[PDB]
């Protein structure tokens, strides 16, 4: 899964 916080890392991942 991916939480709001986890998503930031993905949103940050370019």
């Amino acid at each position: 899964i991916n939480w709001l916080k986890l998503g930031k890392k993905i949103i940050a991942s370019l």
